[PDB]
């Protein structure tokens, strides 16, 4: 109904839209350089730290695999 | 055949890309800093506020939270 | 085998991500103000002016209405 | 877990966000001004070359096809 259940900082913007995965797990990038991974309740599962800013918006492979773009001018395919 | 329906306004640009409840509601940020929930008939049901604009498209969870991120830093999950 | 099917130009940049309809309308923003849907063979089928760029990606709801954002500040809701 | 599996090097940024074809080819634009497809391996399958950065995020059509916007003022219609 419009209330905050929680909010994860990041080190930076986040221009990057979150994907969620099939157990939940949300994924967003961060202009902070990092790929994150974040449990339904709040907390941080892993994050991933490519060498530039995350704008791209991460999509998730049939096996799990998470990918997503980075200013380094990489696409980076990461384990869930 | 591309006619109007409705537009709401927003106090700022909306770059954001919206995204579409199962029950039809739209949910979209703006670089005034707020995500909108509207309902399909062009009236507000809510409004949340972030500190910074947001530029993220909003991804919406098995339960209905809406996550976003914005240029505050943050990552934003937010009951429907 | 990555080859051009075809290619509609716009008056300006397109940042937008095209949405396809049930149909095989793809719709999308461009920096010259408009959203296009353009037909399946390369040709358009209407235009939607607005009041300045869409960056914005449109989103296409249950009953075929097309949503987007632009730098006018406002959501639109537009009919297929 | 969070390790990376590969990593694909464009000539630029990545802010398109990648797209999964059924076969699960991953399509990509960069600011060096090519649409990519890579295979879930690491390798390219092809690149698509576009007159200027592809920062909008390519969709796929029930029939294969890759559609993008580029900056060179174009949506592109690509054949799997």
């Amino acid at each position: 109904n419009g209330k905050l259940k929680w909010k994860f900082e990041t080190g930076g913007s986040v221009h990057s839209s979150p994907a969620i995965g099939q157990d939940g797990t949300i994924y967003v990038g961060s202009n902070d350089h990092y790929l994150y991974a974040i449990n339904p309740n709040g907390k941080l599962k892993w994050k991933f730290e490519t060498g530039g800013s995350v704008h791209s918006s991460p999509a998730i492979g049939q096996d799990g695999t998470i990918y997503v773009g980075s200013n380094d001018h990489y696409l980076y395919a990461i384990n869930p």
